[PDB]
């Protein structure tokens, strides 16, 4: 009630930075919640409370932010194994399966976080969903440019996502393009995806798809900030 | 004996074009074998032997070839259902599972041929293998450019292929770029892949991978030209 969404995001972020220890290679997430964690890491480095940190950014925005804070930076090519990654999420379900990449940086986030021994996800409690898709907001699929209308229709008609709407993401007059020159088809649900693993496999199995925003069996710890306080949720059913 | 590899390829190609009937939407393959079939379709149209054909090219190269022949063209966006697709293969195993993409066009070939009611594969008999990977030549994987060095190492270490060699495909001193602006990592095996379906799943499951050259449960008919003559094998 008194705590704004931004204040909750920052509370979750600071709790997550407690998983960062001196000497670690850290995956630096993207978006407004992650930006609070990047700033906290930068602050702690400046204060000498952390030392010998290398960050791997997941977006141009994060690269620029971390560079401005003086955080040493590397790429996955240079540091292919990360100790901890901290990132936000667009949706979090009761399994700690998440939708990510809605705002961009989908594949980079996925590749960095798959390379991380511990993935700490930070959210305010508005990101909790009954099931993936349940926010009714975009669930992104990265696709090749060739025959993108065909692929969009193919996606919308996959049994595993039956009932969704699908829209090619536009950047004004031109289709939006990812870091890898691919297009995005956003899927929109009115009820959650029933079997997220089956949906992930079916979408990846579609020739023409590069990747998608279902980040399954990846998050190890979710930090959830809400009006009542901050909850640290280890992944259920280990 | 007297027949050269190119002559065998053309024999297979001409036999495959017999599956093309007036009225059809036809997937047009890529590579030297398929090019003979594209040229034959174009000839038959010019001669009036075929009518009402639309072609759907699997590469920029084949688009250009069909353009030069006057074959009406479309894409899956306009013709999502094809009647017949004719294409080559790098390896053909006993069940008509194949490896493709040595020419770079695996992705669009896969999309086009997956949309085709009948996929006719044309080869000379040097392409037949007992098991996929068994040619000891490239099993291609199309990957995104971002951190491709990283992706190549992850690819090489997947349980399903671990043991192979993995090489970023080069065009001289620069990496090869596909029609989709991606790179290719070619995997090289000394013995056939243990489980091609499992290898397909694992490779597709690797974030950074676009698609790969294992074309499983796709070919319906394989036309094989060898010194003895032309053989027609339907899917077991
Ligand atoms: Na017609
Ligand atoms: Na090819």
């Amino acid at each position: 009630t008194q705590l704004s969404q931004d204040e909750l995001k920052k509370q979750a972020a600071w709790k997550a930075v407690e998983y960062v220890k001196s000497g670690m290679v850290v995956g630096l997430g993207t978006g407004s919640t992650a930006a609070f964690a990047v700033d906290r890491i930068g602050q702690l480095l400046k204060e000498g409370k952390l030392q010998n940190i290398v960050g791997v950014p997941t977006s141009i925005r994060t690269y620029e932010q971390a560079l401005s804070l003086g955080i040493p930076l590397a790429t996955l090519d240079e540091q292919p194994k990360l100790d901890v990654a901290i990132d936000g999420a667009d949706e979090v379900d009761p399994n700690l399966d998440v939708v990510k990449g809605r705002g961009g940086a989908l594949l980079r986030e996925k590749m960095v976080e798959m390379a991380s021994a511990k993935f700490v996800c930070i959210v305010d409690d508005s990101k909790l969903v009954e099931g993936l898709g349940g926010s009714k907001l975009a669930m992104p699929v990265e696709i090749v440019q060739f025959c993108h209308k065909y692929t969009l229709q193919r996606l919308a008609n996959l049994p595993e996502v039956k009932g969704c709407e699908a829209k090619l993401r536009m950047n004004g007059d031109k289709p939006y393009v990812t870091d890898n020159s691919n297009y995005i088809v956003d899927l929109y649900f009115q009820t959650p995806i029933k079997d997220s693993q089956a949906a992930s496999k079916a979408i990846l199995g579609l020739d023409g798809v590069v990747d998608h925003g279902l980040f399954l069996d990846m998050v190890d710890v979710c930090i959830i900030a809400g009006a009542t306080g901050v909850t640290v949720q280890e992944r259920p059913n280990p």
